[PDB]
């Protein structure tokens, strides 16, 4: 089997992804953000507390003849930047884009912390990254993803994510008109649970390649690219006026800049990020200093490839039994 489901900028600055998600029968369709750096499908549900719903669409599992609960389990999770939500578990039937796993796990929110409330446009997440990090308790659960490996033509999934446009999430299999060139393959560490992989260095703008090695994580759940200091010291370096701004909580730089673009290594491979993409708009409403996307990793004890590094290539998440990664431009 397979599937393929487009997966749209929730607003014009591309801050995530949303894409919809068949839930229960009859179906419910959520649309979900789909993330490769956690492993919980939870969503928005008729148990949230009202006063932290505005505006989600929500599944109602007692509309659902599929819907069970699942005995005694709950779930909680915490993400990297703060946010929280946890509740309890139904198994249920799941399609994304024809392809269907009969009695996934669907963590119901009971409670959300106040940046989902406030999203009104994600319904939920879809975690993509290792079952090893999924939050059910007593009994850890598994994600899409893995449900579905075995059923799939072949066991991998793609990213495909669009600069202000959509783009599309593929299940089991490889769309060859999707990408340029080749797709180039490099190692992942499955040990923290992530797609965790190691970029062979960088350039900025028209500049000199550095080779080195950086160690990261391919999160299509967090929205920017987070390197070491150094590198994203040498970044803004390159852009009249950019600075660190302590208050606002990273680099800003004039809005009436032309960004420089900023490349990757991948292997021997590069994949080239647009300076354009690097931009995410003022501040705050009418300010002339906007916010980058490239920032500091160094508060965060991981490098993060997020949806700025991604959007600029085809992605491979490949879950063969030694799992890999591909990158290819397009
Ligand atoms: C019981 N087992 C051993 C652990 C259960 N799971 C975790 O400890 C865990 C930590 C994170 N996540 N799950 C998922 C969201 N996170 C992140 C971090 C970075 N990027 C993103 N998108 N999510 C951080």
């Amino acid at each position: 089997s397979t599937g393929s489901a487009t997966t749209t900028p929730i607003d014009s600055l591309d801050d995530a992804y949303i894409t919809p998600v068949q839930i229960g029968t009859p179906a419910q369709t959520l649309n979900l953000d789909f993330d490769t750096g956690s492993s919980d499908l939870w969503v928005f549900s008729s148990e949230t507390t009202a006063s932290e719903v505005d505006g989600q669409t929500i599944y109602t599992p007692s509309k659902s003849t599929t819907a069970k609960l699942l005995s005694g389990a709950t779930w909680s999770i915490s993400y990297g930047d703060g946010s929280s939500s946890s509740g309890d578990v139904y198994t249920d039937t799941v399609s994304v884009g024809g392809l269907t796993v009969t009695g996934q796990a669907v963590e119901s929110a009971k409670k959300v912390s106040s940046s989902f409330t406030e999203d009104s446009t994600i319904d939920g997440l879809l975690g993509l990254a290792f079952s090893t990090l999924n939050t059910v308790s007593p009994t850890q659960q598994k994600t899409f993803f893995d449900n579905a490996k075995a059923s799939l033509d072949s066991p991998v999934f793609t990213a495909d994510l669009g600069y202000h446009a959509p783009g599309t999430y593929n299940f089991g299999f490889i769309d060859t008109t999707a990408y340029t060139g080749s797709i180039t393959y490099t190692a992942v560490s499955t040990k923290q649970g992530f797609w965790e992989w190691t970029s062979t260095g960088y350039a900025v703008g028209s500049g000199t390649f550095k080779s080195t090695s950086i160690d990261g994580i391919a999160d299509t759940g967090t929205t920017l690219l987070y390197l070491p200091a150094t590198v994203v010291s040498a970044y803004w370096a390159q852009v009249s006026g950019a600075k660190s701004s302590s208050s606002v909580g990273g680099y800003v730089f004039p809005c009436s800049a032309t960004l420089p673009s900023f490349t990757f290594g991948v292997g021997s491979a590069r994949i080239v990020i647009p300076g354009d993409y690097i931009d995410f708009g003022p501040i705050s409403t009418g300010s002339s200093s906007c916010f980058g996307g490239i920032q500091s990793s160094a508060g965060i004890g991981i490098n993060i490839f997020g949806d700025v590094a991604l959007k600029a290539a085809f992605v491979v998440f490949n879950g063969a039994t030694t799992p890999t990664l591909g990158f290819a431009s397009k």
